[PDB]
């Protein structure tokens, strides 16, 4: 049931890209009548032979997750080969929770946004026991399949912890979404539950600004920076303001009990940030005393 040949799949549109790979929206028809499952497809550009490696290992991550906050596997397509791979994903038609949030705002109320807040700490807690990081939690990576429910998607940076240690150190880092990244991640380049709960922290906010462009964090990172960029990089410079303890503002409507899990997530001590499952039982909680 998990066998796909390249002569059944039908290019249908670009859902995204980046610079070694690309998502596109496929039909898989065997029988060729255009009755056939759609289906998200995800390939390689230019590939390396660690390049490979890394989609060999998303795939086998993607392999052992079940769970209704998690994005579906489906299967691979070995038709070209290992050097030439094809990853089966369930096709979301609703988009990524970034886009879905700009667009239903409107609909969307603090409630919902809890709802789907603790849907996330869940899908988290899930890929905790696994000892899975997901290195790359934000709004974008988020993908949505009705109004009632999201789930966890882009594993492509995701990594394993090991058997005895509790942080995984990534050995060469391209370009990173360096405005959800822990203190300790863009230091020492260490990945650990703690530095997800730090990204988390993150995409709450990202989720109580409701997308307001001005309001991202990029944006405020950028304009906290301050215009004296001389002499460093952007790096460097959110680095130092990390450590002054500066941090993203509190969005003029966001509840201060959730204000509250945004700093406590983004505490500078690994050791000092809250579980995933304390946050979910926090979240439902104030979510329960809203209505
Ligand atoms: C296949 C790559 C992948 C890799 C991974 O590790 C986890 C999830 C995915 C993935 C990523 C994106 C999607 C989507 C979507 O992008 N949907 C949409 C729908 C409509 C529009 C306009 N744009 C967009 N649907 N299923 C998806 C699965």
């Amino acid at each position: 049931p998990t066998q796909f040949e390249e002569r059944h799949l039908k290019f249908l549109q670009q859902l995204g890209k980046g610079n070694f790979g690309s998502v596109e929206m496929c039909r898989y028809d065997p029988l060729q009548d255009n009755t056939g499952e759609v289906v998200a497809v995800k390939k390689l550009q230019h590939s390396t032979e660690e390049h490979l490696r890394d989609f060999e290992r998303e795939i086998e991550i993607l392999k052992s997750l079940q769970h209704d906050n998690i994005v579906k596997y489906k299967g691979v397509c070995y038709s070209a080969g290992r050097r030439n791979l094809k990853l089966i994903m369930e096709y979301l038609p609703y988009g990524s929770l970034r886009d879905y949030l700009q667009k239903h705002k409107e609909r969307i109320d603090h409630i919902k946004l809890l709802q789907y807040t603790s849907q996330i700490c869940k899908g988290m807690e899930y890929l905790g026991t696994k000892r899975y990081i997901h290195r790359d939690l934000a709004t974008r990576n988020i993908l949505v399949e009705n109004e009632n429910r999201v789930k966890i998607g882009d594993f492509g940076l995701t990594k394993v912890l090991p058997q005895d240690k509790e942080y995984y150190k990534v050995k060469e880092p391209g370009e990173s979404p360096i405005f959800w990244y822990a203190p300790e991640s863009l230091t020492e380049s260490k990945f650990s539950v703690a530095s997800d709960v730090w990204s988390f922290g993150v995409v709450l906010y990202e989720l109580f600004t409701y997308i307001e462009k001005s309001k991202s964090p990029p944006a405020e990172f950028m304009r906290m920076i301050g215009n004296d960029k001389q002499g460093q990089s952007i790096v460097t410079h959110l680095i130092e303001l990390l450590k002054n303890n500066g941090r993203l503002p509190r969005p003029d409507g966001c509840p201060d009990e959730i204000y509250m899990i945004m700093t406590e997530c983004w505490n500078n001590n690994v050791n000092q940030r809250p579980s995933f499952r304390d946050l979910a039982l926090r979240v439902d909680q104030i979510r329960d005393n809203m209505a």
